[PDB]
């Protein structure tokens, strides 16, 4: 066969699709609603309800933006170093690279405009009482979900051999 090093097409298109799903949907949100309003898409599982964040996960570090900023910023070039280096030839490394490069720069936006992230969320499925959330979370945590199953699936994968 030809291997591929570089996916980079596939690559470039899932991140834009995630940032521009997620940029969408978060101005609509803070347009077409006031902030504690609520809607229902599927009723006891799944709401849409306005809400604001000036921190991290569970709203810890609230207001640090200068901290937000700059460890955003070495994600980001920590993600474009690691794509070249240490993922190549590797596709399912490389969408998960993306994820995470798409979630960071989603919300790195918000709080260079604004100073704070729209969230619209609300759901107990993955879990009760859980906080609200908006699409460049999901990217993230779906991409380090990947990037531990990836390591974690190569821990048992010693064998000598690569030919029958
Ligand atoms: C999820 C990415 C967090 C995202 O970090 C980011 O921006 C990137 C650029 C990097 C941060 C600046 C650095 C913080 C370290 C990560 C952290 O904090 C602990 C890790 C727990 C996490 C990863 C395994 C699981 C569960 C959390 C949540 C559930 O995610 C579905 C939180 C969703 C709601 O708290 C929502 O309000 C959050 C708000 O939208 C702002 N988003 C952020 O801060
Ligand atoms: C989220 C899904 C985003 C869509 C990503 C799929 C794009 C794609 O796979 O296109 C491959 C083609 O070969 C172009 O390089
Ligand atoms: C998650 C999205 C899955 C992205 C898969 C895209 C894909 O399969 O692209 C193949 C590539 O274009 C050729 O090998
Ligand atoms: C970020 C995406 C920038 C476009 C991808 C790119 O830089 O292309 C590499 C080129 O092939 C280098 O020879
Ligand atoms: C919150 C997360 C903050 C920073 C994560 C950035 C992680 C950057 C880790 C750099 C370590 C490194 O690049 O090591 C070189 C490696 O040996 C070559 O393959
Ligand atoms: C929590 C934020 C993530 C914790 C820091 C990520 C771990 C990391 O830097 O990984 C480097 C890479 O694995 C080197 O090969
Ligand atoms: C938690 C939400 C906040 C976001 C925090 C994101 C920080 C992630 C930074 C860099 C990840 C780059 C992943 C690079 C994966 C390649 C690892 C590798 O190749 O290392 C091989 C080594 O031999 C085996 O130990
Ligand atoms: C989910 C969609 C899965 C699509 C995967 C396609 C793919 O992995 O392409 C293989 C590549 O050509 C070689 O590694
Ligand atoms: C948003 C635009 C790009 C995000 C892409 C995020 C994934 C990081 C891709 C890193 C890259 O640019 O790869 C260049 C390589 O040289 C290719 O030949
Ligand atoms: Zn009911
Ligand atoms: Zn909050």
């Amino acid at each position: 066969h030809m291997h591929k090093k570089y996916f980079i097409g596939t690559s470039i298109l899932i991140a834009v699709f995630v940032v521009i799903f997620d940029q969408v949907t978060k101005y609509i949100i803070a347009t077409t609603m006031k902030i504690g309003d609520s809607f229902e898409v599927i009723p006891h599982f799944l709401n849409i309800t306005s809400h604001r964040n000036n921190g991290a996960a569970w709203g810890i570090l609230s207001g640090k933006m200068t901290f937000f900023f700059i460890i955003t910023i070495i994600i980001l070039i920590a993600l474009v170093y690691f794509f070249i280096k240490d993922a190549q030839y590797n596709l399912f490394m490389q969408v998960a690279i993306s994820l995470l490069f798409a979630g960071a720069l989603g919300n790195f936006i918000d709080r260079v405009l604004t100073g704070e992230v729209v969230d619209f969320i609300d759901t107990n499925i993955f879990g009760y009482d859980f906080p609200i959330f908006n699409i460049a979370d999901s990217s993230l945590t779906i991409g380090v979900i990947l990037i531990i199953i990836a390591l974690l699936k190569d821990t048992s994968n010693k064998k000598e051999k690569e030919v029958k």
